[PDB]
């Protein structure tokens, strides 16, 4: 079933309805045997997810550079995963890059892309990827749906939540790995205090599984924080735009 995107604001809601339009069922493969996303994640310290895009709507000034050698940077860096932009039209992604990094690296794939129709998680776990995000601003109350369709294709699930009332979305589907995104998808607005803010009362409401602090973050000073409260962090743009990947990446974790 596809979600109702008619009221879905800003950047997002634009996004969301130009892939809705271009989602098109076509014959997969079997699905090959991939590691474990919360498990990366749950290792020693803050957990870095690092993401691979040509393309920053919010930031921009990404200079020319190859998804492969950025996974492979990353990965030699001390990233524990690595998340691939698909979406094509505003962060210059596609499929195809999932499916090149998930042949040069070894660490779990995250699909970052606005899902919007059941196909594109079947599509995810096909081709390699160990989790597909889903953006609670989108599914709004579908969430579970997608997530226990998501469980039924052995695909896992970063679960992005932006307020109070899409995390109480997400922890009744019984999200494993769920993401606070510091960015408002619909004004492309960041306000870090988010993550914080809503990591806490998720520990509070019981929430016992992988918490993830996603988007604007660009210094050490900023991870130090979310230290024995967030088990991983999301982090593309600062380093896409860096000399050297890998050695800004080697900075943020210290």
């Amino acid at each position: 079933m596809r979600p109702d995107l008619s009221r879905v604001p800003g950047v997002l809601g634009e996004i969301a309805r130009k892939r809705a339009s271009e989602v098109a069922p076509y014959p997969l493969p079997e699905p090959p045997s991939v590691p474990s996303f919360k498990e990366a994640l749950l290792r020693p310290g803050l957990s870095v997810i690092a993401e691979v895009k040509r393309q920053s709507p919010s930031e921009g000034l990404i200079r020319e550079v190859d998804p492969v050698e950025a996974a492979l940077a990353y990965a030699r860096g001390g990233a524990r995963a690595v998340s691939v932009l698909t979406e094509p039209h505003r962060f210059g992604g596609s499929l195809l890059d999932l499916k090149r990094v998930r042949e040069a690296v070894d660490l779990p794939l995250l699909r970052k892309d606005f899902v919007v129709d059941p196909f594109m998680l079947e599509e995810a776990r096909a081709f390699g990827a160990s989790a597909a995000l889903l953006i609670v601003a989108l599914l709004g109350e579908l969430t579970g749906a997608y997530l226990e369709e998501a469980r039924r294709l052995g695909l896992e699930a970063l679960v992005e939540v932006h307020t109070e009332r899409e995390l109480e979305i997400a922890l009744e589907a019984g999200a494993e790995v769920l993401g606070i995104n510091n960015r408002d998808l619909a004004t492309l607005h960041i306000n870090l205090e988010t993550a914080p803010r809503l990591g806490r009362l998720a520990r509070k409401r019981g929430f016992g599984g992988v918490l993830v602090a996603e988007s604007g973050y660009s210094r050490k000073e900023e991870l130090k924080a979310l230290e024995g409260l967030f088990d991983a962090v999301l982090i593309g743009t600062s380093l896409m735009r860096a000399p050297d990947l890998e050695a800004a990446l080697r900075e943020l974790v210290g």
